[PDB]
């Protein structure tokens, strides 16, 4: 058994060289996969073959669900007698021991990685499986596909940005230093989050997001809000109260036509390198409207 050592967020992993059959837990690792022209024989998709993004999806055909990311299925996982495990380095610490006794395990950043940490997890499943080359051929093409849309989306970069989910009657909003806000400063725009505002509205942070409520919102007043939801639907009751607010109906995202709905499986969940390529597509599209 002949070995690649890759370094993980664990420490160093021998991965061996004939590993062909892996299991993933996360999303942007099938992505990494599919990118490289390997198809997991197991996929942690939440019991939602949907949650897998289309062009990810079609590319590496069936495989066998081993159930959510947060709680998967080790009988599945154990059952499948893969090669390899790729976990999440901040969901999957928990079951990391049993995980190992069934395989080598990379344990990577998904979860709580931003752009650049998710394109660096990339880097490492592609080292693990001697596709180095091929990786950076990929990424090349990637960064230079990105760079395109950022030339294409015609929105003015100095109208500030607010990313946010939809919580408990208000925004739970995406700092700059999240997956969504390193993305958007890699397409130019100015996040309304700058440093100095998330220090002076950090009593409301939740973990790794600001919960804002109106008036809080009315505060910040940021030019331009995206706003992440399932199935980019505007028609939920939590968000529809929001919107009766007074408050909502002066800011100045909502009065001049700068508030988009955009799909949280794409934008917050995904976090691959296909997934990225839709989300900026998606914003020169919206930039070219009438
Ligand atoms: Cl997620």
């Amino acid at each position: 058994a002949s070995t690649i050592s890759v370094k993980d967020e664990n420490g160093t992993v021998k991965v061996p060289k004939d590993a062909k059959r892996i299991v993933v837990l996360e999303y942007s690792f099938a992505d990494a996969l599919a990118a490289l022209d390997v198809k997991p024989v197991g996929i942690a998709d939440d019991g939602k073959k949907k949650r897998i993004i289309k062009p990810v999806r079609e590319k590496i055909g069936d495989y066998t669900s081993v159930g959510t990311r947060k709680q998967p299925n080790l009988e599945e996982i154990s059952k499948l007698k893969p090669d390899l495990i790729i976990a999440d380095s901040s969901r999957h610490k928990g079951i990391n021991k049993e995980l190992n006794k069934i395989a080598p395990t990379l344990s990577l950043k998904s979860f709580d990685g931003d752009y650049k940490q998710n394109i660096n997890s990339f880097k490492t499943i592609a080292k693990a499986l001697n596709k180095e080359k091929e990786g950076e051929k990929r990424l090349a093409e990637h960064d230079k596909l990105i760079n395109k849309y950022k030339d294409e989306i015609k929105f003015d970069r100095n109208q500030k940005v607010l990313p946010a989910v939809v919580a408990k009657a208000g925004l739970l909003a995406h700092p700059n230093y999240s997956y969504v806000g390193q993305f958007l400063n890699e397409l130019g725009f100015k996040n309304a989050l700058s440093d100095d505002v998330t220090k002076g509205l950090s009593k409301y942070l939740k973990g790794p997001y600001l919960q804002l409520d109106t008036e809080h919102l009315a505060d910040l007043n940021p030019e331009r809000m995206i706003i992440m939801t399932d199935h980019a639907k505007k028609d939920s009751a939590e968000f529809k109260k929001l919107q009766e607010d007074a408050t909502w109906k002066k800011l100045n995202a909502v009065k001049n036509n700068r508030v988009d709905i955009v799909d949280r499986d794409v934008w917050a969940r995904s976090r691959g390198l296909i997934s990225s390529e839709e989300m900026a597509k998606e914003l020169v599209e919206l930039s070219k409207k009438e």
